């Protein structure tokens, strides 16, 4: 039922302007984070621009910031991309992207990680597929890095060193990374999702008795959030920078086929912009 339909692509002269539209159906655009991507042949797709669900933050890749501006039309349930000072290298298929299923968890994750360094394993980096704005992104891999926009490290010790002298480091997944950082963690930020879903990755088997809950907030399933969910912050009974943040369904399920099973990603059909 969720549909994203882009229009507005055209042939434009260098230095010209264009406005793209994405007509959305099946969800209200002003209540989800929305992103634009583009892809030219022989190149990987790249994130272009995004706006947070709350509408209080927008982010752009360096080559388009200022030139491009993202906007959401409430009455038309449509997302726009205004594009100025267009260059031949802007030639690409442009399309919108949205995650649906549990937007409250993604807002909670953003609120609790902005302006902190995040550490993730290579599989989680591939699943997210874009640098998280406003955070230093640190990727664990035993192999050389493959993206200049983030910091690649080859060990737990290198990952922590790359965070520098900060008050808090957020470890954001996935299962293998959580297993190694849980014994160093002083705090767990957990979203518990009341969903029975198949998983191939689980959060590590921590002992609830060894943790004290200092924050607990219950929420109901609603029109946007498919299942009841709760936010919890635990502190280790009896100091350090490391915190884990994770969303757990029933039986500590966190992933399936390199995605979160309660999250559904949708992509538009694309519209071709040609600058010649
Ligand atoms: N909150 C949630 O519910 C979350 C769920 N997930 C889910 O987790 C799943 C992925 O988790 P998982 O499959 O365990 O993969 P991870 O995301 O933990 O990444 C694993 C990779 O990280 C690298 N790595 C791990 N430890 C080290 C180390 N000490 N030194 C160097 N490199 C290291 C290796 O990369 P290499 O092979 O290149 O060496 C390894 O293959 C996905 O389904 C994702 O959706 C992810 C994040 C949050
Ligand atoms: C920002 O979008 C994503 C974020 C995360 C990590 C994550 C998401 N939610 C919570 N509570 N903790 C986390 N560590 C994981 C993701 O997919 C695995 C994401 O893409 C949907
Ligand atoms: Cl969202
Ligand atoms: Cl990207
Ligand atoms: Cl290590």
């Amino acid at each position: 039922q969720v549909q994203l339909v882009e229009s507005g692509g055209a042939l434009v002269q260098p230095g010209g302007s264009l406005r793209l539209s994405c007509a959305a159906s099946g969800f209200p655009v002003n209540r989800y984070s929305m992103r634009w991507y583009r892809q030219a042949p022989g190149k990987e797709r790249e994130w272009v621009a995004g706006m947070s669900s709350a509408g209080d933050r927008s982010s752009y890749e360096d080559s388009v910031k200022g030139r491009f501006t993202i906007s959401r039309d409430d009455a038309r349930n449509t997302v726009y991309l205004q594009m100025n000072s267009l260059k031949p290298e802007d030639t690409a298929v442009y399309y919108c992207n949205v995650n649906v299923g549990l937007p409250a968890d993604l807002a909670w994750f953003k609120r609790n990680t902005l302006n902190k360094p995040v550490i993730m394993g290579r599989h989680t980096w591939e699943s997210i597929g874009r640098p998280l704005p406003g955070r230093k992104n640190i990727i664990l891999s035993s192999q050389p890095g493959t993206d200049d926009r983030v910091t690649w490290v080859k060990s737990v010790d290198e990952a922590i060193a790359a965070c520098g002298d900060v008050p808090e480091i957020m470890v954001i997944g996935g299962g293998r990374v959580y297993e190694q950082f849980l014994p160093k963690a002083q705090k767990l930020y957990l979203t518990h999702i009341d969903a029975e879903v198949e998983g191939d990755t689980h959060f590590p088997d921590y002992e609830p008795d060894d943790w004290e809950s200092v924050f607990s907030e219950f929420h109901d399933a609603d029109a946007q959030n498919s299942h009841s969910y709760c936010f919890e912050i635990l502190e280790r009974r009896g100091g350090g920078m490391i915190s884990l943040i994770a969303a757990l369904a029933v039986d500590r399920v966190i992933g399936m086929e390199n995605a979160m099973p309660w999250n559904f990603e949708y992509w538009g059909q694309g519209t071709q912009v040609t600058v010649s």
